[PDB]
């Protein structure tokens, strides 16, 4: 789904380190890790920001999450992570397709970012 | 929803700056703001953290989501911003009522924490 290199990923056309993958999200390590586990959750469908999400795109939003919370669980997560949407320019957002952010395995700061 | 401080914000037992409220969930002013504009959207159904978050949640999930990305745009953050989610102690998640954070108005920077 989509004209960026998630797009390319989601294909198969270029390689990731794939952790999981159901009919419409994938999940991967991200290819540059700020934490000892670092992540991704991103929906095949091809949404470049979240504030351009419809109302539609509710649950597949919840559904990043779910299927976030449960990687993070068999990465063996178990003191704790943060997950973390970007949006835009202030936001920090550097792939204009939708995408989670699953970090952990270290104290995480305050404020975040 | 709950026996925290949200719990009493959700009862309102106690005031906070209200932006949005529909039956499933509250959207509010931060007190501790860590940024410019930084606010809170929290589902009045108690759920602990998302570690523990059921299958039957992902839409009120995504719905916390939809309801934060357009905050923030009724709170005219136009140049992006940054939603995060803490989970245990290393995600630094003091209350434990589930909770999106969401912060704009100034640059935010990488890592997230």
């Amino acid at each position: 789904g989509g004209d960026t290199i998630f797009g390319k990923i989601i294909r198969k056309e270029i390689p990731a380190k794939i952790i999981f993958e159901d009919d419409r999200c994938l999940a991967f390590h991200d290819i540059s890790p700020q934490a000892p586990t670092h992540f991704l959750v991103i929906p095949k469908k091809h949404i470049s920001q979240i504030s351009v999400a419809e109302d539609d795109d509710e649950s597949l939003l919840g559904h990043l999450m779910i299927v976030g919370k449960k990687c993070a669980a068999d990465l063996g997560l178990n003191k704790g992570y943060r997950m973390v949407v970007n949006e835009g320019s202030d936001g920090g957002q550097s792939v204009y397709h939708v995408h989670l952010h699953v970090l952990g395995g270290r104290q995480m700061h305050w404020p975040p970012g």
